[PDB]
């Protein structure tokens, strides 16, 4: 019975059968239970429970009263409750949700999965230190947010009560709401605040009703059907968690910038650094560390000739585009006819030399033979085989030993990744059917729905890639309850911050296992570099003051122009003195013998050319524009003057060498999938734009209805457009909307139809999985190489003294603060007056208790001894600080009111410093933080290079996208009043959003759209420079952040 191993196979067979039974559930066709298909299924479910209820009885009898056995018991008891409770209509369907745990039974049956899970479960206990840091981040930022912005997102511009009453009119809506309704609320700034958006910024009517919306008072709903708000700690954590995932964090920021103050970007800039970057990556570091702790034919010319033939044929395949001329199509087919014949000629020649048996011996020779038959088949069969022509690129593996070796390493990586992938599909499947039960037919139908297994699996994969996962959250919260946020918190936590970081650990562990003399003296002078470095810094200020809105006749413009001449002359002399002392190139130690000196040569050379063009009253405007762009690279001279920056830059360029092959393989997949996308999707990315297009089906009907026939910004018309779209897909920002366009594509001059071809999910989901795999071997490649580099390198006082030294006092304080932590989370918007008094009294008790602690501490140790320890100093600061906060509160109560209310609010917010006491107790957390501190010298310079990169691009963006405008005639999708390149200050903030990758594809869209005919000073080739601007910044920015993570990882490993 139980001894025989085949019994387990029988149990496994039933398990797989139970999984398919769950996957056939239809959310809102089986709830009625009136169909015959449901009737057979429920019987089929009942039969399966009988087996498992039977089996558990046999096993219990055989073995009597193993964690997995306990889980199996829990499923039986829970389902028995569901089964036995039948006949009671009170929450019968709700009890039906526990059956989603049945597939977990498969973990124990598969030995490989059981081992991996067991290893995973033994790594969790050491993640508590990271969890405590998560509590500090959420709790500190969760109360500061509530204290500042509690109830400020309800604000709306209302009509005056006297106005409506006296004039006896009630046709107007009570408060301004744009015609989209509550989906895009207009949040105003209260009179006592200084938010950016005021009720006087309301656009006029388009005699005027809008001008009478001139009262900003609290409304009756928060943004997104109440989902986004800070009215209490519960709703503040939903907002903070969404910011940590870097999805829609700007939208939350803009809401409080419009209502409270522009300087709220400080709150979100710190959160994205402390929480989104360091906290969410310290999880990766801890897991990875802990896992490690647990005759003519053979001629060279012939091979080169064949290699060239394949390469040229591949290039030809990528020259197709929409509206292709007929002659070009004919030429390509003739080219295909020739190339396949050439391979056929090679196919025959090799057969003769080695014979039929000899040719079969070579494995690559077998693959080539498979290609010739299909190539000839296509001609003789004269379109599905056309898509198979892309396989010819695989022939190049024969002649690339470096890539051939690399591909072998990646292929062998699948043996270790196979077990994990099986664990990810089970994880997704359980959450897919769980979602169906909760959000079944409740999303009234949105494309991101849980109405069926196919579209429930896709919506769970989309959430885990963090693309519009908040849009689903709002629908989930509104439909069922605000507590539905727990579904997304668990799905995003166990999936991205546990399972994904386990995959990286699997890979890492697998791999791991006379005048000239004067010049010579002046340049060699110690302070020469620092003197020059000061001039460069002053030159950065001049660059950062440039902006489009500078009036040419103003004094600022002349000042900027004059300084440019001064700095140009200064740096010419500095270059001139160096060359005289060292010589241009003739000498061995000549000036141009080092790249850094060469870099300064070009920067000086372009400056001289700029002067000449400026000297020239001629048609040279185009040249002046290019020069203005290259004059933003001047800050690059800082690297050679700072030894710390020079070393790190040379280190990053070194890290690119080990992963060079993977990059080349990654760039080869972009072209392969880019060419494939063009063939499938060229010319099909057009749609009819208008208020109502349910009738439109073709281009002509769109013109007849006086609507506009437009094209998607990200399409696959040609390999140029296909590569730009694939990069956006790979970045996982806006990747869903490109998928929707592919599914809806119908044909040339045809209106797309929703979910026309669901089979295209394979093209897009496959790309996002393959690319994520490569970009995971780049991170591992950097880590492994770094590890290689690192290895090679009085009686009344005595009782008081006993108490203070005793741990009793410390643990008592930890209890009081934990109570204070609870009390501080009691506050919410519009709390009852009784609560205000109760919380005020609770503050009194804490104040005196802390005061006694300081008094006892002073007596036990003495004034000089007590002040020595830094912890005691921290106590004194808060106790002194706490007294100041309470003192002002009582004066505010008192008749005198000289205290500005901002002071009282700031004091209340700053009283959260009491939580810092607990940091003393958490020895484990402190040691984790010490790891980052030990890594600061390496991470400090990488932060300097991050800011230098920001400065160059922030100043460059202003030059490029400075004059782009947003208007109802030319609407913008990513830019707004908050995200603009108008000046250096705003371009700096916009680039921070781009680095986080929040709707950065929307910003690029706004630069690709054609300018208005009437508008002037519009750069004709801007759509060509924009993709280069955003691609290079995204890749350069992400490479630096990866190295910061590797730097901390190494310090952790070498400390344990
Ligand atoms: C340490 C934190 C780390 C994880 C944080 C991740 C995000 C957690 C979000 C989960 C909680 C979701 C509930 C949010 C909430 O407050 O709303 C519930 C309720 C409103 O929903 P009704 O459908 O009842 O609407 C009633 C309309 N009149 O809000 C309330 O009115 C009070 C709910 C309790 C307040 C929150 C206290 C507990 C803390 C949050 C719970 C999650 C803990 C996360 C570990
Ligand atoms: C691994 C995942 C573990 C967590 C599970 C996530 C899902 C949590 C449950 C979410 C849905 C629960 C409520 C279901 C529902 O429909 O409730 C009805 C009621 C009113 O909402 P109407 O749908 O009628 O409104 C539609 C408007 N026409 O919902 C509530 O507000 C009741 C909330 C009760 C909370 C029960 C679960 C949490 C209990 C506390 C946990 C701590
Ligand atoms: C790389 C080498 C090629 C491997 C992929 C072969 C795909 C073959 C494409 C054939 C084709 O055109 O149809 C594909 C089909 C679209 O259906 P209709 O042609 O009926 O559409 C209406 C016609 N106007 O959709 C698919 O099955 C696409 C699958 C693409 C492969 C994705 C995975 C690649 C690994
Ligand atoms: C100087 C260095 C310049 C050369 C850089 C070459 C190496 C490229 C490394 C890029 C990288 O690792 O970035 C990954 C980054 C992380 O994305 P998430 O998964 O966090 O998504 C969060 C939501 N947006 O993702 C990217 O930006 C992917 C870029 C494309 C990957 C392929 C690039 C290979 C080069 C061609
Ligand atoms: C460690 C902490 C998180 C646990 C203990 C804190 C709770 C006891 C606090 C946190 C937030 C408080 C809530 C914040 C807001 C509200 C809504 C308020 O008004 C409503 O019920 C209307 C809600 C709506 O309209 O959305 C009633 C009190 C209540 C439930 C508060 C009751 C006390 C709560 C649950
Ligand atoms: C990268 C390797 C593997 C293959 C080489 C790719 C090229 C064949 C691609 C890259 C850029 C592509 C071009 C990008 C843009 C255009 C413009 C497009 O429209 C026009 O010619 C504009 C006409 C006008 O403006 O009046 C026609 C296709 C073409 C030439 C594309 C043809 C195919 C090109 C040359
Ligand atoms: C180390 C480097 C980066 C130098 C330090 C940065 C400064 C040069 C930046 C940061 C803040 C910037 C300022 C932020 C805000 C404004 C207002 C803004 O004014 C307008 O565009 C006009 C407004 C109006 O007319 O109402 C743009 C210029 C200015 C002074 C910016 C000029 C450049 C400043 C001083
Ligand atoms: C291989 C992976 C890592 C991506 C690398 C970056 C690409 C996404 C970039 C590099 C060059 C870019 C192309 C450079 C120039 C053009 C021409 C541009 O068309 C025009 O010039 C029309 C505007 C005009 O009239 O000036 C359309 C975008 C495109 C194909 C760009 C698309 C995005 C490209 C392929
Ligand atoms: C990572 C490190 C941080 C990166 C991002 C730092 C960004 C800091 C500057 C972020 C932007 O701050 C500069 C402001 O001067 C903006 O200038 P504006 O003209 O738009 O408005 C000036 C007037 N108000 C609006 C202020 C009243
Ligand atoms: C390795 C890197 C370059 C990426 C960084 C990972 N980092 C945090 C988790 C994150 F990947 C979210 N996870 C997904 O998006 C995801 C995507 C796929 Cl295809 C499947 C699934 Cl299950 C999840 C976002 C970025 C970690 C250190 O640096
Ligand atoms: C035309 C109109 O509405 N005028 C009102 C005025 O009556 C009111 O006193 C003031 C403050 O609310 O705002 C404005
Ligand atoms: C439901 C609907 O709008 N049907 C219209 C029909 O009335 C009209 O005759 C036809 C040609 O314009 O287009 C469609
Ligand atoms: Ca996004």
């Amino acid at each position: 019975l139980v001894c025989n191993p085949w019994f387990e196979h029988v149990s496994m067979l039933v398990i797989m059968l139970n999984c398919v039974t769950l996957g056939m559930f239809r959310p809102c066709e089986d709830v009625e239970c009136g169909s015959e298909r449901c009737n057979i299924l429920e019987a089929f479910d009942a039969f399966i429970f009988a087996f498992f209820a039977v089996e558990m009885v046999i096993k219990m009898v055989a073995l009597g009263l193993d964690t997995w056995n306990r889980l199996d018991f829990f499923i039986v008891v829970a389902g028995m409750m569901e089964y036995s409770l039948d006949g009671h209509n009170v929450s019968l369907s709700a009890i039906r949700t526990v059956r989603v745990l049945r597939p977990l039974r498969a973990i124990n049956r598969v030995p490989s999965m059981r081992i991996l899970v067991t290893l995973l479960l033994d790594t969790l206990p050491m993640l508590g230190n990271v969890l405590l840091l998560c509590f500090f981040v959420f709790f500190i930022f969760g109360i500061v947010g509530v204290q500042l912005w509690a109830g400020l997102l309800r604000n709306r511009c209302f009509l005056d009560s006297a106005f409506v009453r006296n004039n006896n009119l009630t046709f107007l809506r009570p408060y301004y709401q744009t015609e989209e309704g509550e989906e895009n609320p207009f949040i105003c700034s209260s009179r006592r605040d200084n938010g950016m958006q005021k009720c006087s910024h309301i656009p006029g009517r388009r005699i005027n009703w809008n001008q009478y919306y001139n009262v900003c008072r609290s409304g009756d709903s928060n943004p997104h059907n109440g989902a986004i708000n800070f009215d209490n700690i519960g709703y503040a954590w939903i907002a903070i968690f969404q910011v940590i995932t870097l999805e829609g964090w700007v939208d939350i920021m803009y809401y409080v910038m419009d209502a409270h103050s522009f300087y709220n970007f400080i709150y979100f800039i710190l959160l994205i650094i402390v929480g989104s970057f360091f906290m969410i990556n310290l999880c990766l570091v801890v897991i990875a560390t802990q896992f490690s702790e647990t005759r003519i034919v053979d001629s060279k010319y012939f091979s080169r000739g064949i290699m060239m033939a394949i390469l040229v044929n591949t290039l030809s395949m990528g020259v197709e585009y929409h509206e292709q001329p007929e002659e070009l199509t004919n030429a390509l087919e003739i080219s295909n006819i020739v190339f396949t014949s050439m391979f056929a000629l090679e196919m025959l020649l090799k057969l003769l030399a080695c014979g039929p048996l000899g040719y079969i011996r070579n494995p690559y020779n077998i693959f080539d033979g498979i290609i010739v038959v299909i190539s000839v088949w296509e001609i003789v069969g004269q379109s599905v085989l056309r898509t198979f022509r892309l396989l010819r690129v695989l022939k190049l593996v024969r002649f690339l030993p470096a890539l051939r070796r690399q591909l072998v390493v990646l292929v062998k990586t699948m043996d270790n990744v196979a077990t994990f992938c099986t664990l990810l599909m089970l994880f997704i499947f359980i959450f897919s059917i769980l979602g169906m039960h909760l959000f079944g037919c409740k999303f009234s139908p949105d494309r991101k729905n849980f109405d069926s297994l196919l579209w429930a699996i896709v919506t769970v994969f989309q959430i885990l890639t963090q693309e519009d996962w908040n849009v689903v959250l709002y629908n989930g919260m509104a439909s069922t309850s605000s507590w539905a946020a727990l579904y997304f918190v668990a799905l995003m936590t166990f999936g991205n911050y546990v399972l994904f970081n386990l995959l990286v650990a699997i890979l890492v562990e697998g791999f791991q296992a006379r005048f000239r003399v004067s010049c010579q003296k002046v340049i060699t002078h110690k302070m020469f570099d620092h003197v020059v470095l000061v001039f460069i810094f002053l030159n950065c200020v001049t660059i950062a003051l440039e902006r489009p809105d500078i009036d040419p006749g103003s004094t600022e413009r002349v000042f900027l122009s004059v300084s440019n001449y001064i700095f140009t002359a200064i740096f010419v002399a500095e270059m001139m003195v160096k060359v005289v002392a060292l010589g241009l190139l003739s000498g061995e130690h000549a000036y141009l013998q080092s790249s850094w000196n060469l870099l300064d040569g070009l920067l000086v050379l372009v400056s001289l050319v700029d002067i000449v063009v400026a000297m020239a009253g001629a048609k040279i405007l185009g040249v002046l524009r290019v020069l203005r762009l290259l004059r933003t690279l001047r800050p690059l001279r800082v690297i050679s003057r700072a030894p710390g920056l020079k070393l790190v830059v040379e280190t990053l360029i070194s890290s690119l060498r080990p992963i060079g092959n993977i990059v080349l393989i990654c760039c080869a997949f972009f072209i392969i999938f880019g060419i494939l996308g063009v063939q499938l999707f060229k010319g099909k990315f057009y749609y009819c734009e208008g208020p109502d297009t349910r009738n439109i089906s073709t281009k002509a009907q769109c013109r007849a209805a006086h609507y506009r026939w437009v094209r998607r910004k990200y399409n696959f018309d040609n390999l140029g457009q296909a590569l730009m779209s694939l990069f956006v897909l790979s970045s996982k920002d806006g990747w869903v909307n490109i998928m929707y366009d592919g599914l809806d594509a119908v044909g040339v001059d045809q209106q797309p139809v929703q979910n026309h071809n669901p089979w295209m999910l394979l093209y897009f989901i496959s790309f996002l999985l393959i690319v994520s795999f490569f970009v995971l071997n780049m991170f591992v490649g950097v880590v492994v190489e770094n590890f290689h580099k690192c290895r090679q390198h009085s009686p009344t006082r005595r009782s008081i003294h006993s108490l203070c030294t005793s741990h009793y006092l410390d643990l008592f304080i930890t209890f009081i603060i934990c109570v204070n932590v609870i009390t501080m989370s009691m506050e919410h918007y519009n709390q009852p007056k009784s609560l205000d008094e109760a919380l005020k009294y609770c503050n009194y008790v804490f104040t005196i208790v802390f005061v006694f602690e300081a008094a006892l501490k002073l007596v036990a140790f003495g004034f000089r001894r007590f002040f020595k320890d830094r912890w005691n100093q921290l106590d004194l600061a808060i106790v002194l600080l706490s007294l100041m906060g309470i003192t002002l509160e009582e004066i505010e109560m008192s008749a005198a009111l000289p205290i500005n209310p901002t002071i009282i609010r700031i004091m209340r917010v700053l009283r959260i410093a009491r939580v810092l006491k607990l940091l003393k107790m958490a020895t484990g957390m402190r040691a984790l933080l010490d790891t980052v501190v030990q890594a600061l010298p390496q991470v400090g310079n990488l932060g300097l290079l991050f800011m230098l990169l920001f400065f160059i691009y922030a100043a460059l963006g202003v030059e490029l996208f400075g004059r782009l405008e947003c208007s109802e005639d030319n609407p913008c999708e990513g830019l707004s009043r908050h995200a603009t390149f108008s000046n250096f200050g705003m371009a700096f903030l916009t680039l921070f959003r781009v680095s986080t990758g929040d709707n950065w594809n929307g910003i690029m869209k706004d630069t690709l759209r054609e300018c208005s005919r009437e508008d002037k000073h519009c750069l004709s080739y801007l759509p060509a420079l924009s993709p280069v601007y955003f691609v290079t910044f995204v890749l350069v920015a992400q490479f630096v952040l990866v190295n910061v993570v590797v730097a901390v990882l190494m310090k952790h490993l070498e400390e344990s």
